[PDB]
């Protein structure tokens, strides 16, 4: 029903290559309000799983991807019907790889 595994660092970086599938669609794919409507969908599983454990809740990983997943939350939520600004696509971009980066320092120490 949700797709999540569980395990959170694969379900981090599947959740950042749907949400990098659903930026990248053109304004006028015809695909794309559905695209975004399970982005929504899919940040607020990820959060009612993962939230609930103060374990993953100190991390980096952790931290990074809830400033990406909130500002995404929060365009839909003020700007409904406009599109994803450029400068935001950029800094969601390098959040994603910062949660990456961060995923592989935390695996390895
Ligand atoms: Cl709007």
């Amino acid at each position: 029903p949700t797709g999540l595994t569980g395990n959170f660092r694969e379900d981090t970086l599947a959740l950042i290559s749907s949400l990098r599938e659903a930026i990248a669609l053109p304004e006028n794919d015809p695909n794309k309000k559905a695209a975004q409507a399970e982005a929504r969908k899919k940040l607020n599983d990820f959060f009612a799983l993962y939230r609930r454990d103060d374990s993953l809740r100190s991390l980096s990983s952790f931290m990074t991807m809830q400033t990406a997943l909130n500002s995404l939350a929060g365009h839909y939520s003020s700007y409904p019907n406009r599109p994803l600004p450029e400068k935001l696509k950029a800094r969601l971009e390098q959040e994603f790889k910062q949660v990456e980066l961060a995923l592989d320092r935390e695996a390895k120490s």
